[PDB]
C-alpha cells in the first residue's frame, strides 16, 4: 500500500492518472490524498471520475472515495483482462486522458484488448487524441508495445460526439529505446484538419507555416460539417531518429494566422535544441521506458510533469530515473 | 519587454515574488498572464498585492494590472531605493513573502535599507521566518550578501501579530559558493518555542527528538501568552560545510509526540541522502548564485520550485543551470 500524497509537483490530475495505471500494472494498492486540492473546484471532477470507472472496469478494482470533489481516494486492484472495452467521457472530457490511464494497463492484461472512448479530442489545452496514433505508437512499437489507435470521429471542444478506438495486445517484452540526436531533418509536412470552418481558413493557415518552414507536403483534410467547428493544424518533423508532430488545437475568437503563428513558434523551438523529443512525448516516455528498466531520451528542459512522472513511477516500481541537464539538452535515463 | 505566462511549472504567488524581485534588481520591466489561473481563487490575492505594493514603494515602479483578481500586471520598476520601510500583511500572510520579494532587490539598492514587516511569522504550511537569520543569511554572508534578520514578535497562524525586522546592506562583491557533500556531523540541537502552551509539551517534543538523535542542546523558549497560542519545535545539523535548520510548527489539536516525530521524520529524510541542503534551501539559492554569476548546491532531488526559480531566473538574467541528479543527489551549478 503506497501512499500518495496529491499536492505533489503541480498537483492535479496526472499523479491519479499515472498511480491509476501503475496500479494495474504492479497489483499494488494505493491511497491518495488531498488530489487537487488548490483548484478552483477541488478534488475529483466528473472527468477524474470516469478515468477511475474506466480503470476499475478493466481490473475489478475494489475503490473507495470514489466521488464527486472527493480529495482521498484508495485504489485495490484486481486482475487486470483483456476484452472489448467501450467508455463515455463526452463533455469536455478528453478521450486521450482516459486512454492513458487505461491502455498502460492493458498492456499486461490477460488477452488482446479493445478499448472505444467516445468524448473530446481536439481541445486548446492539450495535444488532441491524434497524438497518440501519429507520434507516440511508432515509440511504443520499438520499446516492444502493440497499441494501434483509430480516431474515427473528432470531437472538437467544447462539442463532444468524437470516437476513439485502440487496439492492444499484451507485451512479450520490452525493448530498450535510445534517443540521443534528432539527426538530420528528413521532412517537414503540415495538415489542417477541418470540419464546419471555411477552407480559407487552412489556406491562410498553411501560408503561415509555409512561410517559414519548406513543407514536403500541405495538407488540407476537411471533415463531415456535423462535427464542427473545429479547427486542428499540426506539422510534423521528421528526422533521422525520430518523428515528431506538434498540434494547435484552434479557438472560437482566434484567428488562422494567430493559430499558425503559435505552431510555428512551437516548432522552432522544438528545432532550436538538439532535444529529441518535446515536453510533453517526454512525459509519456517515463513510463514505457520504466517498465524496460532501461533506456534513454533527450528533452530540451526537464518540466514539472516530468519530475512528477518520473516520482510516480519510482513509488511503483524499483528503478530509478537520472536526469543530466547540461547544455540546453537533458538526457532521462534508467 | 519580459512575458511571463504565471501558469508555468507550479502556477502560483512564486512566479510573480520573484519576477517582481528580478524586475526591480535588473530594471528590466514585464508583463505576467493567467497569474494563478487554476486556483480556487485566482489572479492577484491580498498578500500579493501587498507584495506587489511593497516592491513598487521600494522602486517608484509604474505599474498596471495590479487589482484583487486580476491576471495580469504589468510591472516597470524605477530605482531601487534604500531607505527604511515597513509593510503590514497582517491577516496570517506569512512575513516571509514579502521579505522574499523586497530583500534581494535591496541588495542593489543605492544605500543601507531597513524592512519591517507584521503578519505570520510561524505557520504550519511553511518555514517560520525564524528560517531566514538561522538558515539562509550565514550562507547569504558567504555569497557576500550582508543582511541580518531579527524576530521581534511571532505571529501564530492563524494569528498575524507577529513583527520581522531586516537590515540590509547592498553587496559591494559577489563570491562564489561552492557546496557539494555535507562533510561530516558536527552537532545537532533541538529547541522549543511555546506561546501560552504547557510546557510539558515542550518536554515532550524534545524527549521525543532525544529519542532519536543526539542532542548537544535542548532548548525551550517560553514567549508571553501574549503572541500565542503557539509552538514550534526546530532541530539543527551542523555539518562542516553546512547547517540546516529543519523546523515543524505545532497545529491546534496535534499531540507533542506528532508534532515531534513529523519533525524526526524531515531530519531523518534529510539525513537519508547525502546532499547538502533540503528542498526549500535550494529554492533559495538559486537567486542568489545566479547574481553572482557562479556557484553550486546537492539537493537530494530536484522539485518543481526550483525548476520554477531556475526558468523565472534565466528569463531575467544572463545564466544557466545545470542539473546532473545521478546516485541519489543534484548537483546544481550555475554558468
Ligand atoms: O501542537 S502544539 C499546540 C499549539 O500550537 C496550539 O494548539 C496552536 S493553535
Amino acid at each position: 500500500m503506497i501512499a500518495l500524497d496529491g499536492a505533489q509537483g503541480e498537483g492535479g490530475g496526472q499523479i491519479l492518472r499515472s498511480a491509476l495505471s501503475l496500479s494495474m500494472i504492479t497489483g499494488q494498492p494505493f491511497t491518495i490524498t488531498s488530489i487537487r486540492a488548490g483548484r478552483a473546484k477541488p478534488g475529483l471532477l466528473r472527468q477524474h471520475l470516469t478515468a477511475v470507472k474506466a480503470a476499475t472496469e478493466i481490473c475489478g478494482a475494489t475503490v473507495e472515495g470514489a466521488e464527486l470533489g472527493s480529495q482521498r481516494l484508495l485504489f485495490r486492484p484486481g486482475t487486470v483482462r483483456g476484452g472489448d472495452y467501450r467508455f463515455a467521457i463526452g463533455s469536455a472530457g478528453s478521450c486521450t486522458l482516459v486512454l492513458q490511464t487505461v491502455l498502460p494497463a492493458l498492456w499486461f492484461a490477460d488477452g488482446p484488448s479493445r478499448v472505444e472512448v467516445s468524448g473530446g479530442t481536439d481541445n486548446p489545452s492539450a495535444p488532441p487524441a491524434d497524438f497518440i496514433r501519429r507520434v507516440l505508437e511508432p515509440l511504443l512499437a520499438k520499446i516492444g508495445i502493440h497499441q494501434q489507435t483509430t480516431l474515427l470521429r473528432h470531437g472538437f471542444y467544447p462539442a463532444g460526439g468524437g470516437v476513439v478506438a485502440t487496439e492492444v495486445s499484451p507485451v512479450a517484452s520490452f525493448n530498450t529505446l535510445q534517443l540521443g540526436e534528432r539527426g538530420n531533418i528528413v521532412q517537414m509536412r503540415g495538415e489542417v484538419l477541418l470540419a464546419g470552418v471555411p477552407r480559407h481558413v487552412a489556406e491562410r493557415e498553411i501560408a503561415t507555416l509555409a512561410g517559414s518552414f519548406s513543407l514536403h507536403e500541405q495538407n488540407i483534410h476537411n471533415l463531415p460539417r456535423d462535427q464542427g467547428p473545429g479547427n486542428t493544424v499540426s506539422l510534423e518533423v521528421e528526422s533521422e531518429n525520430i518523428t515528431e508532430r506538434f498540434f494547435v488545437v484552434g479557438e472560437k475568437r482566434v484567428s488562422a494566422e494567430v493559430v499558425a503563428a503559435q505552431l510555428v513558434k512551437e516548432v522552432k523551438r522544438y528545432l532550436a535544441s538538439t532535444a529529441a523529443v518535446g515536453e510533453y512525448l517526454a512525459d509519456q516516455l517515463v513510463l514505457p521506458m520504466a517498465l524496460a528498466g532501461a533506456g534513454e531520451f533527450t528533452v530540451a528542459h526537464p518540466s514539472c510533469h516530468l519530475l512528477t512522472n518520473i516520482a510516480v513511477v519510482e513509488r511503483f516500481l524499483p528503478v530509478r530515473f537520472s536526469l543530466i541537464e547540461t547544455d540546453g539538452v537533458t538526457r532521462v535515463s534508467i
